[PDB]
DNA sequence: CCGGAGCGTTCAGCGTTCGTTTATCTCCCCCTGGCACTGTCATCTCCGTCAGACCGTCGCA
């Protein structure tokens, strides 16, 4: 909780892992299976 | 010596024209939705106040 919000915002982004192809589309999945349960 | 004709004014028959509306047809404005190679962290601030106080804050003692 500093001045500048944005650079707060951009450190609360933090180390998010970065999604390649096979990451990427098994979440599609998984997104499209809870869509349907 | 009234009588008639001409003239002044004032109203009832139907006959046309207005005053004000209505839905349909072009032209335009305005808002929500689509785009499928990939493309995954900016940005310059801020200095030659200034003058000392008021105040809380904070690590050292």
């Amino acid at each position: 909780a500093t001045a500048d919000p944005v650079k707060d915002y951009l450190k609360q982004i933090g180390k998010v892992p970065l999604l390649n192809a096979e990451q990427e589309v098994e979440l599609a999945k998984r997104i499209e299976a809870g869509l349907f349960a």
